[PDB]
């Protein structure tokens, strides 16, 4: 939970839309539950794509304004960014090898 860039909707263009790369972002609430589940999930992917992609989280709650701007109806909601630009999104829970599947699907 260190490795992740936690986001506001203030910090949000600077360090999504204005990063270089690619960069996972997860919009969560505490009272999701699958939340939860892909939080340790998003934590080793952090771990293990150090240098390759950044992973980001948005508590929705905290950071009511930026979900709506990507018509985001559920959470959990993973979006893809690749220099500013969606390059990928996810609705629901998945397992940690099919996040990988995602993001191979997706890192040319």
């Amino acid at each position: 939970s260190d490795k992740i860039i936690h986001l506001t909707d203030d910090s949000f263009d600077t360090d999504v839309l204005k990063a270089d790369g690619a960069i996972l972002v997860d919009f969560w609430a505490e009272w999701c539950g699958h939340c939860k589940m892909i939080a340790p999930i998003l934590d080793e992917i952090a771990d293990e794509y150090q240098g390759k992609l950044t992973v980001a989280k948005l508590n929705i709650d905290q950071n009511p304004g930026t979900a709506p701007k990507y018509g985001i109806r559920g959470i959990p909601t993973l979006l893809l960014f690749k220099n500013g630009e969606v390059a990928a999104t996810k609705v629901g829970a998945l397992s940690k090898g099919q996040l990988k599947e995602f993001l191979d699907a997706n890192l040319a």
